[PDB]
């Protein structure tokens, strides 16, 4: 049967936008990026993840060495079965994909889901291989040794309104189960609005290395052609309604 999960506190992800927003953009190698990065670390443990804290110096396409780090959240670390959640946490020269993960995480606490989570926020992004430098450097050598999850979901630009999710490219050929899983399940819970099942764009994003340095196959939820806290229910509702469903 199918269990309804926990329900997903749309203004709670308002607010950890917000809270980033607030830092001013987090540029690498900025006092903002800085702060901002505490603040993520500090709520992942918080919400009772196992923290992980991967510090990378990653030079840039200029030259630029980015005083970088990824930030991990683990629950059930016990489990060999996990699904993988993430996003990027940098702002160009990020804070909703974050921001609805850290609802998710405060819910985990609250109540577990059977397999384990992991929260992964992605540094030094949007700075083709010198975008993702985060994620390169986490999918090449994750934060535990031979790490593996059944599929990772990749949440990027999730909170505009009227934001509309297509199948994106990559995704469609190296996740087509779990996207059409993801999007099947939004529309069961009336948010097809946002969920088209229709192929969009091929997009560069994280999930590409993750899937390849790391193997997981890996889903992009990416508005294709502002913070909205409908768009950021029907988003972390699907995403929580969707790993609470994995046995």
């Amino acid at each position: 049967e199918v269990i309804k999960a926990p329900e997903f506190d749309a203004d709670s992800a308002y607010q950890y936008i917000q809270v980033q927003a607030d830092f001013g953009p987090r540029v690498p190698n900025t006092q903002a990026h800085k702060e901002c990065g505490e603040y993520l670390a500090g709520q992942l443990e918080k919400f009772g993840a196992k923290v992980y804290n991967q510090y990378a110096d990653l030079i840039a396409y200029d030259g630029t060495i980015l005083k970088s780090r990824n930030i991990i959240g683990a629950y059930k670390p016990e489990s060999k079965k996990r699904i993988l959640l993430c996003a990027h946490w940098d702002s160009r020269p990020g804070a909703s994909g974050v921001g609805v993960l850290l609802e998710i995480a405060r819910q985990i606490q609250k109540e577990q889901p059977a397999l384990g989570i992991d929260i992964v926020f992605f540094d030094s992004e949007d700075y083709q291989d010198t975008w993702c430098l985060g994620s390169q450097y986490w999918a090449r050598t994750p934060h535990v040794q031979n790490y593996n999850a059944r599929y990772g979901i990749l949440l990027d630009m999730v909170g505009g309104k009227d934001a509309t999710f297509y199948y994106e490219g990559y995704s469609a050929r190296t996740a087509r189960s779990e996207m059409k899983k993801i999007w099947k399940k939004a529309h069961e819970l009336g948010y097809g609005k946002y969920f088209v099942k229709e192929d969009g764009g091929e997009t560069v994003d994280d999930h590409i290395y993750v899937n390849k340095l790391a193997r997981i196959p890996c889903v992009d939820i990416i508005n294709y052609d502002n913070i909205d806290r409908n768009t950021l229910k029907a988003v972390g509702q699907t995403v929580m309604d969707v790993i609470y469903n994995e046995k």
